[PDB]
């Protein structure tokens, strides 16, 4: 019950325990035969020089070093009945040894975060009142009827959600990279499947046309040589499949979106759908105000061991969605993940503090309608919620997200929002 | 059926295949789907960007290390099923990568030897011829009679297989090092407890006298501070427990050799047990001197794997009798214990081809009668025989014994075996 560890820095710790003699030859000489027999190696031992001879005579020898394997193996032991998996090898990080003095080391294992919230009355919520208006409905008819073009050839009518076979080639400042090079490449538009700005720069233009583009690229970009660099891409575009002239096809309704639907189905989706995202357009714009505000009045200590696990995960998220790639994300330079990662733990630190504070629980009960409102998006809603319910991954990730919004509504009851009508222009603000 | 692979050194291997692209995208593709569902991580792949659309736009771009990942994911999953097991680290040594020429890699695992067999008929094997003669009976009696001094105190009769109290401090060239430091502490000679020379030199001394012994200690030795160093050691040698007067003591029974026997019993089991003794020393003279003909007459490249594995178990075995250690012992210094390595390697390889071509075989019944004698040694022989047969690794670790003088034998049925008869000057020669 009586013992004496110390910690270092991090997740580092520090033993080196003095015991008695009585005690020392008695209970570690002991022990060793215990944990031999453990691993049934026991019998293995052919001993010429009795164990309890040796361990007396030359125990103060390598005395240190056996403490060493002791901690060795007691590390290994830990972690498997902990199911703390290390990929690869963990980093031992040691002192320089003074002989005579006494002597610090790492050793990580175990976390434990602490929080406390200040500057709550100050937080103030922007709450944008917008409504639609004639010219709202007037621009989206206007829309409609240009998105009605059937199958023919030539000339140039560039859907925001179709095929073009794009011929490019990745020129920056007159110069070409190790990138950008692909042939007989269809992109999809709308999706982002590209960079912002450049999927959406081809629009206007017409088949067979050469006009090239501006692209500046996100400051965090993974590719160095790229980040905030304006590249042109001559764009040469030589065939394409096209879609000009409206005729009868009946591809339109099943080609569309998400799944198939009917002439007025389609548009009953899509004008749901459009909402929904109008719910996350909304959402993200409060959140990010309010996260920004509390960084900005509250600058605090953020724990590195924390830093470094997300950013481990982030970079496995990049490399999903650079190739479908793992393990090698570990090479992935930590500071261009770290500036977001910083972010995301300090969000997540402010939240958790909501949650413990006014004891928060993810509501099944909530949870349920909207799980219901998704199934309603499908032919049958039944089978979905049944499909949603039978996958635990799918109900935790769904919860983890109602949870955010639960999360933020609590403080969002104890803050000061303020509604202020305001323009479209605005709520484009959806750069970060 | 039909693959590309090629070997670079040691048990390293280099791949790097070259396929069409109907191939790449096709089998690279899915199979990627069927490792996924294999550690049933496949659902946790939320894909903004389409698996089958990623891993074409940008799968050169990162090709190489997605196949170094694949390299990474074979080697995990076919140790743990080859049940190969590496502790620590295994060291990953790469090349230089030229961009535009081919790349050569190590990746080591599987294992494979081969051996000749020459100049056999070169081999002499000398039998040296020896017998009893009255004048070893008057020095076994004389020795007998020296060992006859029951309890008592001072003066001084140290006998060669009794526990000696010595107090002594460790000084070589009149300099102490970091050994030699111990207090009260209890040594049983003749058993081999110290270095070869220095428990056999307290004989004839008196308790309570100083005198220094000279021990030059072993070329090979693990401290390499007394490797080929001649130590004095002062000896002071302040109490000592003692034996001198042979008076009625009932302990000279029981407390000498091994278990408790008679006074005619004790006689007749170490009399047996001398000329048990004497097989070993015999087998071993002529085993030398077969062995080191052999090496010097064929000298032959011998495989750096081997040599690593047994030098790696040496140190095992070392640091066993240095402390009971192990994990440790890895920092031990190769050339140190690789010396005696090479030898122990190639005398493995030799018998092992000797095995091959003759095909022999671990004969049970031979084990059988080794087990038998070694069980007449005991009270009931019957119980050590069940004893013995009821644990695999004692019956296993026996056969391979047997097997070795069963190997040795068959040799010398085909080489010139010369039998001389010589002095017991020469059988003494059992430094090496």
């Amino acid at each position: 019950m009586q013992v004496s560890v110390e910690t270092t820095q991090g997740l580092g710790r520090r033993v080196t325990i003095t015991i008695a003699a009585d005690s020392i030859e008695t209970a570690v000489k002991s022990e060793l035969v215990n944990v031999a027999k453990k691993v049934r190696i026991d019998g293995f031992r052919k001993g010429k020089v009795p164990m309890n001879i040796v361990a007396q005579r030359y125990g103060a020898s390598v005395r240190q070093d056996v403490l060493g394997d002791l901690m060795s193996r007691n590390f290994i032991d830990a972690i498997i009945k902990e199911k703390i998996n290390p990929a690869g090898a963990p980093t031992y990080v040691p002192g320089e040894y003074k002989l005579g003095e006494d002597f610090t080391y790492s050793v990580e294992f175990e976390v434990y975060p602490e929080v406390e919230l200040q500057g709550l009355e100050a937080i103030e919520v922007e709450k944008p009142i917008v409504e639609v208006t004639d010219a709202d409905v007037d621009g989206m008819l206007d829309t409609l009827r240009k998105q009605q073009a059937t199958w023919k050839e030539k000339d140039g009518a560039v859907e925001a959600e179709d095929r073009v076979t794009i011929d490019f080639t990745g020129s920056v400042d007159g110069e070409e990279f190790e990138g950008g090079k692909a042939s007989d490449f269809v992109l999809a538009m709308g999706q982002g499947r590209m960079i912002p700005g450049f999927e959406d720069g081809i629009k206007g233009h017409k088949a067979g046309e050469e006009f090239t583009i501006d692209v500046t690229f996100p400051e965090e970009y993974h590719a160095e040589n790229l980040k905030g660099k304006a590249a042109k891409f001559a764009i040469n575009l030589k065939k394409v499949e096209e879609r000009e002239l409206p005729e009868l096809t009946a591809e339109f309704i099943k080609r569309f979106g998400v799944e198939d639907g009917s002439v007025e189905g389609l548009r009953a989706e899509v004008r749901k759908n459009m909402e929904r995202e109008l719910k996350s357009a909304i959402r993200n714009r409060v959140k990010s105000q309010a996260i920004e505000g509390l960084v900005k009045a509250n600058d605090i200590d953020v724990p590195a061991a924390l830093i470094d696990s997300e950013i481990d995960v982030l970079r496995r998220q990049a490399a999903q969605r650079f190739g479908g790639n793992e393990k090698q994300a570990l090479e992935l330079p930590r500071e261009l993940f770290e500036e977001q990662a910083k972010r995301r733990v300090v969000v997540g630190l402010l939240l958790g503090e909501v949650i413990r504070t006014n004891e928060l629980k993810a509501d099944e009960e909530r949870v349920k309608g909207l799980i219901e409102e998704m199934a309603s998006a499908y032919e049958d809603p039944k089978e979905v919620i049944e499909f949603y319910s039978k996958n635990k991954e799918l109900m935790d990730n769904m919860r983890n997200v109602a949870l955010e919004e639960q999360a933020v509504e609590a403080v969002l009851a104890k803050a000061k929002v303020t509604e202020k009508e305001t323009t479209f222009n605005e709520l484009m603000n959806q750069q970060a």
